[PDB]
């Protein structure tokens, strides 16, 4: 399988000043293509390294495609750097001249003599038309091999991207990809339970990518093989699978209270309110969010029902019980969730950061889970929402 | 000036399925010194790629800084791929070994076989610890040039990468920002009445950046020039900037309750719980946070305490302010705060996304503020809890 080499041309883009989404989105297009995109490279404003980079990126690449600097400023540098690179002059198209005239004429004014270089192509280059910026995007045929450029603005390069791509004559490949969302089981145990099926080759690979919401598993690659491989791997991992695909952890809940016709309200501590937060972040929580209490001060807590026998310990599993309870009876809702717990950075009632219990109440019962996360004080808050938003879906 | 390279190691990074903000992050810390950023990367998880791409900025640059790929999958290559790189045999270490397995005992786990590849370097290698996970970083000191591989969450190398950096003993050049943050003025007003402020030149520059807890003026470039410009711009907007650098508005709250020896509850309806969620984000937040209710059905609005004759119209000043008045005799604290409104995307009652009443109630009385934000839900959501602590602090 041949490279496809995607460059993002802007000193800003290193720095994230502005966020660099061109370069990824570049390679997702590239996904139903038979190319292997081994890294993405965000460079400098610079006509010598950019013009190095460019060289490297086209002798190991079928593809590369640049995006960004065809500006008429003095530091935008792309087309410099691209004849630069591949051995070739600039020469200015007359017509596109006229073009980039008229598009300034169209708003009243004359062309600025900066822009005159934005008619600019090598020989090796045809011209991809852009009706909604003044730079044109160049297409180079040389060896084999393809070289686009593009402006950096996506309302110009996206439909110039769109239109050119399969103009490219790159080999296809059938292409599917699954994401399995876990919960509860870590990276190590994932790689124990799949043994084989945790598979590293050209034709399908598996990876596992830990988030605050659980462990997610992505198979990608030929369309045929990431079926059969993601289907074994789902059932190997079954009982901690909550969701494929775009499904998030608050989704899934309000799925299940909407099947149910239920309600659900939420008592926590430590989260403070962060786990409200999660639950109607989705449009339409309201039709089964009643609502909740932050119970930060253990007087709050005793106000709703955290019995006093218990304020000396609010970090156990018989305090979450409790709370989960008390919401359930104070709301009157189908469930509840309760959250309590050491967020860090101190130990609280002798336990240290990462203790944390989530707790479910319902009309069979209650149930209790107790988690030590690592993490510093806003990542154990974070993974305690979705530990409790978990206890509903498993 | 020297090279530093910046290598973000993860397949997810390429397609932009996790955002990479590690290497801008890594690069925006590397300001102070005289090196030259003139790309950086991301690299899929594969070894023969990853080896050839850190061999080749090891080769270039006095310093390479990698992130990510330290986990205990098959995907995580980084270790084997830099011990490749650099020619150097990967060694298990014994102690931290131990470390690893003391870990998971204290979690009540046995410390899975998958972990002990977390406990290998190369002998160049010095250990950077990492309190927040089981995988180490690795300092590798070699003919005068660093390379420091980094875990990926940023929760987790951060503190690592702000320890040895100091150490690395870069040479220094005279850079800093400073950052001005304010609410309630436009970018447009901001650059208007600066004036002349508003300088953009080699040596410094002042920019403006608005964001959902309103328009930040940063000043950047040569520590004197950065200094004294600083103090100019914050006179002309003196009424406007409640805080700089770190302080966020949920800081500046807790200053004053702490300074007034006050105290502070919430009660929230679009907010959903993310007031409170980013009142008890703040250390310490327990000294004077109370807690609050989220009233997310008329239900739970009438059982706290709102007046049966508002709750057919919430989004108004009125149901605003009956929700803080309601909170604070709840939770008996000094002051209280309250959000009521459209979220979006759909509008209530006749008015759009975007219309909300943020309250305080304190010994004086109340006060009640109209907004009308702009952005999607999330981001309504967001303008809304920081109009309600700047009810406090500006
Ligand atoms: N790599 C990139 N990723 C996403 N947006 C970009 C990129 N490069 C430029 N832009 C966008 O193009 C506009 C500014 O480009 P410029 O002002 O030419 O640097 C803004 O809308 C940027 O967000
Ligand atoms: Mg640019
Ligand atoms: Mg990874």
């Amino acid at each position: 399988m041949e490279r496809a080499e995607i460059l993002g041309v802007g000193t800003e883009l290193l720095y994230g000043e502005t966020l660099d989404t061109n370069t990824a989105e570049i390679a997702r297009s590239l996904k139903p293509y038979a190319l292997k995109v081994e890294r993405t490279l965000r460079v400098a404003d610079e006509v010598a390294p950019l013009a190095r980079e460019v060289e490297e990126a086209f002798a190991r690449a079928r593809l590369v495609v640049l995006s960004g600097g065809l500006g008429p400023t003095p530091d935008d540098v792309t087309r410099e750097a691209v004849a630069l690179a591949l051995g070739e002059p600039l020469e200015l198209d007359e017509a596109v001249l006229g073009e980039i005239e008229a598009f300034f004429r169209a708003r009243g004014r004359a062309m600025p003599e900066a822009n005159r270089k934005q008619a600019m192509r090598i020989p090796s280059a045809t011209w991809l038309k852009n009706p909604r910026g003044t730079a044109p995007g160049w297409w180079v045929r040389k060896g084999g091999k393809d070289l686009v450029l593009l402006p950096g603005p996506p309302p110009e390069w996206r439909p110039m991207w769109q239109e050119v791509l399969p103009r490219l004559g790159l080999p296809r490949r059938p292409y599917a990809e699954r994401v399995l969302k876990t919960w509860g089981i870590g990276e190590s145990e994932i790689v124990e339970r799949l043994g084989p099926l945790f598979v590293r080759e050209e034709e399908v690979e598996v990876g596992t990518y830990p988030k605050v919401h659980g462990v997610e598993v992505v198979v990608r690659g030929r369309e045929d093989r990431v079926a059969e491989l993601a289907e074994r791997i789902k059932k190997k991992l079954l009982k901690e699978v909550w969701g494929e695909g775009e499904m998030t952890l608050a989704e899934a809940v309000k799925r299940r209270m909407e099947r149910e016709g239920a309600t659900l309200s939420t008592m926590e501590s430590l989260t403070g309110g962060l786990l409200g937060a999660e639950i109607t972040r989705v449009p339409g929580a309201s039709r089964f969010y009643l609502g909740g209490v932050v119970s930060y001060s253990v007087g709050a807590k005793a106000r709703f029902g955290v019995p006093q026998d218990l304020l000396s310990r609010t970090v156990s599993a018989e305090t979450a019980r409790a709370m989960a309870e008390a919401a359930r009876s104070l709301f009157g809702s189908t469930y509840a969730l309760a959250t309590t717990g050491v967020a860090g950075p101190d130990p609280l009632e002798g336990e240290p950061p990462g203790t944390v219990y989530v707790a479910l109440a319902g009309p069979t019962g209650a149930e209790v889970r107790r988690y030590r996360f690592p993490g510093d004080r806003e990542t154990v808050r974070l993974r305690s929402v979705y530990a409790a938003l978990a206890l509903l879906v498993t």
